[PDB]
């Protein structure tokens, strides 16, 4: 009933928990500056160079972009086997499940690490302005404006992380997923989830109307940001051959 689906929700939320260290709740008090909080800001590149002895240059920023992914599907990976059902699946699904979600979940996660002017970085020591990473030559300047224009259009909801924890396993278990054998268990797993994710909101947030409708609506966003990310690997990995992809990473697009 309604009380088992507010369960869920519990054990959902500990787990996120457990496998996120940065929370949503941890990166707004480094942004609102509430003290230790307050992390190393970068603007310019003099800001960068000091920036490193405190906490190209595009290929430099752009490892630690990239290696931020990497870092995200190693937890997210672990918080995937955290959610009831994810772990009994044909191991060739999760595998297939998690290839397509976490890229979703990393630009929705991305989101609680940024305001319009700029991502925190780092563990939350380091903030890198907005305007900084526009700066970059491109191709690699265009990375991250999108990723932001989501961020805004996304935190505007104020979802705390009890919310996401939910949302990001509605995520993962996606029945519309490319290659997937067994398709029943999903839609049946993701049907508690975005039962729970129903209650949820209505329970955290009961005076604002449609948000469970306006948050699934966010995915058509997320799809967007992906497919971008995407294009700009195919021209990043072409022009700069001497770059590499972490496995891991490297697996996540083939």
């Amino acid at each position: 009933e309604s009380a088992d689906l507010r369960a869920l929700a519990k054990h959902l939320y500990d787990s996120y928990i457990k496998s996120f260290p940065l929370t949503k709740a941890k990166a707004r008090a480094i942004l609102t500056g509430k003290t230790d909080k307050s992390p190393f800001v970068i603007y310019d590149m003099n800001s960068l160079m000091m920036g490193e002895d405190k906490i190209e240059v595009a290929i430099r920023i752009f490892q630690g972009c990239q290696f931020h992914s990497v870092e995200a599907v190693q937890e997210i990976t672990e918080y995937a086997k955290s959610i009831p059902g994810f772990v009994n699946l044909d191991l060739n699904d999760q595998v297939t499940l998690l290839k397509y979600g976490v890229h979703e979940i990393i630009y929705t996660m991305l989101a609680s690490l940024m305001n319009k002017d700029g991502v925190l970085i780092s563990e939350g020591q380091g903030f890198m302005t907005r305007e900084f990473l526009k700066s970059l030559r491109k191709p690699f300047g265009d990375f991250m404006e999108p990723k932001f224009e989501f961020a805004v259009k996304f935190n505007a909801l104020e979802l705390d992380d009890s919310d996401l924890a939910i949302f990001i396993a509605v995520i993962i278990l996606s029945g519309d997923r490319p290659g997937l054998l067994n398709v029943k268990p999903i839609e049946d797993i993701q049907d508690n989830l975005l039962q729970a994710l129903e209650l949820q909101l209505k329970l955290n947030h009961p005076e604002s109307s449609q948000l469970f409708a306006k948050l699934l609506q966010k995915m058509t966003d997320l799809r967007q940001i992906v497919t971008e990310h995407v294009q700009l690997l195919q021209v990043i990995k072409k022009t700069e051959t001497d770059m590499s992809l972490h496995p891991l990473l490297q697996e996540i697009y083939k």
